[PDB]
């Protein structure tokens, strides 16, 4: 029972944040995990181990030439509950695909043998930023079964999710990657509540957890580590842990269900957040 | 003497937007552009075209099964001022790639004489939300000239800027691949004004303008359509009047030289943005 998870979600939203902590309470239950950090953009393995930037594969493969020279021992960082670290870094820029990239990762860990152990997870954090190649890798390549957005009351979310799902539509007709569900984050929006689950339904999912926004939280960050760690004793604290029950649980994987542009239009529209149009259009005051 | 230019940079700021109204001026301004979407994110063409979408190239192909049937009309819509809208499409989800997809809509630009018919510019709506090997492509395959990053005060704009800086160096061997300048859209940032102009020169560039706030650009928005076309006689409506002037001029064209993490910290430490950082980490 090694479970294989990832993350997806479009990013300044919290993806990472939750994440971590996610795993924190997943740690502090008595599970092991290994954060593999496929964020170029955010710090996937930063609360944890404590130092605000880690190393990553490529930076490493870079100095050294090839994974080759790569020794476990320097890439793998030993955090809080003896917890899993790996970044995979992000391509080289203007020159590169982020696939090949976290591949590698792949290849090396299983190679330099990571997987084996005892461990009971695998966190992929991932960008929904763009659903391309690059990202479907531990998709396609099928290394991630248990796919998580990291949804919210956005409309980008909102389309990051559907496009993460058109990922997995396309691949779970090969394989076993499946959909969770989707994890709506606090952003304090009128009717997110509702709106995540408007989705998650006309999916075929189910939204896993919400998650408030809890000074607590930020105070946490500020501090270059988990909420868990902070104060496990906080109330958020108890807000994570949950998720982390949840998704232990979870016996719902699906093959998600693209919906329409239109589709979203309307949800917007109707829990109110991109507002109604008119035949307007023209002349500016002139009329 | 046609300019091949592109703009570049992090996904929502506007960049869709300040890019068309831009655009815009240059056609009040007698200028012949056309405008090549190649953002899956943004609104690229549109507010030329009052469309709620175009269809792409890489979506019309689909239908045929091949481009080699995609008619041209049906691929280059006539916007307003006569700007020449075209959107690449997509990376379809999960499956394929950007640069695959813009090449794509290039070759059979050209290929169908585009590229022909009297131009003065050329608009790649780029993403540099994440510069990888194919939004790079319009570079590396010097397509596009004349860069300018789109920033704004702000955490990871700057720090895509940066990085959207890296793609051109590469190329700077490779040559013909220069960034104009920046343009800072502004978010209402205290010190904005300043920080981007630190960047830019920390960089060695001109944040060639500062685009400001003004609640009659969503107006127009709202309208599907650009600033400009909307009330011309406004504030706004210069202020992207002013940055077409900057633009068909600039001579300026830099190798950027790119900063450090640290330095980029500081700076948003500088104005107090990423302020001071606690050595402390318990609890
Ligand atoms: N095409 C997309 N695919 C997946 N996620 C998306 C997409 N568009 C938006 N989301 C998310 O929204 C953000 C980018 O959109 P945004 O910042 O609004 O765009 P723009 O500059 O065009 O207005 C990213 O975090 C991205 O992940
Ligand atoms: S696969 Fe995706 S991330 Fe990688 S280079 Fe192509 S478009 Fe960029
Ligand atoms: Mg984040
Ligand atoms: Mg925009």
């Amino acid at each position: 029972a090694m479970r294989q998870c990832a993350i997806y979600g479009k990013g300044g939203i919290g993806k990472s944040t939750t994440t971590q902590n996610l795993v924190a309470a997943l740690a502090e239950m008595g599970k092991k995990v290994m954060i593999v950090g496929c964020d170029p953009k955010a710090d996937s393995t930063r609360l944890i181990l404590h130092s605000k930037a880690q190393n990553t594969i490529m930076e490493m493969a870079a100095e050294a030439g090839t994974v080759e020279d790569l020794e476990l021992e320097d890439v793998l960082k030993a955090g809080y509950g003896g917890v899993k670290c790996v970044e995979s870094g992000g391509p080289e820029p203007g020159v590169g695909c982020a696939g090949r990239g976290v591949i590698t990762a792949i290849n090396f860990l299983e190679e330099e043998g990571a997987y084996e152990d005892d461990l009971d997870f695998v966190f992929y954090d991932v960008l929904g930023d763009v659903v391309c190649g690059g990202f479907a890798m531990p998709i396609r390549e099928n290394k991630a079964q248990e796919i998580y957005i990291v949804c919210s009351g956005e409309m980008m979310a909102m389309y990051a999710a559907n496009n993460i799902s058109k990922g997995i539509v396309k691949y779970a007709n090969s394989g076993s990657v499946r959909l969770g569900g989707l994890i709506c984050n606090s952003r304090n929006t009128d009717r997110e509540d509702e709106l995540i689950i408007a989705l998650a339904n006309k999916l075929g999912t189910q939204m896993i957890h919400f998650v408030p926004r809890d000074n607590v939280v930020q105070r946490a960050e500020i501090r270059r580590m988990t909420v868990i760690e902070y104060d496990p004793k906080a109330k958020q604290a108890d807000e994570y842990r949950a998720l982390a029950r949840k998704v232990v649980d979870n016996k719902l994987l699906v093959i998600p269900n693209p919906i329409t542009m239109d589709e979203l239009e309307e949800l917007l529209m109707e829990f109110g957040i991109m507002e109604v149009e008119d035949e307007s259009i023209v002349g500016k005051t002139a009329e």
